[PDB]
């Protein structure tokens, strides 16, 4: 008997994600105008479907676009998606705040490049959302005249 | 199992904005003076002040602002930005900010807002593991970006 399988309950982590560091062992694939140097915005996990959907922005050209990448699990435990090229995602430590992985990518001619990655989750918690619409509403402001700062098209850019 | 003392100072570093709210919703529309979108906030417990480090769009562009808070003896803060501003904090932890500004412009129009923001904690030891893992793969340090700045300091 190999390993046995792994009680996996990820669907808690979902949300708005950020990315604090990349790291490559080829850098031209994080350089600017590289396809690595992304910005994440929202991981969603789906435990019964073994899927992760993946919500970045990166620049390409001049301009700012907009990705959305489905990563499958596999019997291996990695994930694995079509992204320039084919890659192969470990995660390698996480909890409700953290994510450390490892992937390993493969572009259009065969050359492999591998990278690590931290990113951090921003947790909001209903105890504090309570407390913000409380006095919102102490302050006679109608909810039509707030603004949501998360999930926000008109955004400033980091480069 | 350890965590930091806490110290008001430590509250300092990358803070996001959430949600913001106005009695005059012309002042967080598109260029409204007030959409701000969080960067960095640093607490003086000796000086007494908060500054605070966002991003606002004007004329169609992004524009990178500072202002510094003066705590008064009754505990609130006084700051200049597109007018006079009286900020007072509601509620404040290692990771969460609800605060109620009241603004009152170069017209004397006063409008008062409220704001919910949240802290980007990177820890220690996660820190550690994400090192150990690139020199593992044997990634140079110098091939290593670091996005959280970047965003922390726009253009
Ligand atoms: C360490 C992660 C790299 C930087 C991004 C991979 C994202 C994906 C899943 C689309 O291949
Ligand atoms: C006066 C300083 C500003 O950063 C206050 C922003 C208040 C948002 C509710």
């Amino acid at each position: 008997a190999q390993e046995e399988e792994a009680e996996q309950n990820l669907s808690e982590l979902s949300g708005p994600w950020r990315t604090v560091y990349i790291g490559s062992t080829n850098p031209e694939k994080i350089q600017e105008n590289g396809p690595f140097r992304t910005y994440f915005r929202e991981l969603v996990f789906d435990d019964e479907k073994g899927t992760v959907d993946f919500y970045f922005s990166v620049k390409r050209d001049g301009k700012w676009k907009n990705v959305h990448v489905k990563a499958t699990k596999q019997d291996d435990g990695t994930y694995v998606a079509d992204y320039e090229g084919q890659n192969v995602f470990k995660i390698v430590s996480l909890s409700r705040t953290h994510l450390v992985a490892h992937n390993i990518n493969v572009d259009k001619h065969g050359q492999t490049t591998e990278l690590t990655e931290l990113f951090v989750k921003l947790n909001v918690e209903d105890e504090d959302l309570e407390k913000f619409w409380k006095l919102t509403e102490d302050k006679g402001i109608d909810k039509k005249n707030v603004v949501n700062f998360l999930e926000n098209e008109n955004h400033p850019h980091p480069e």
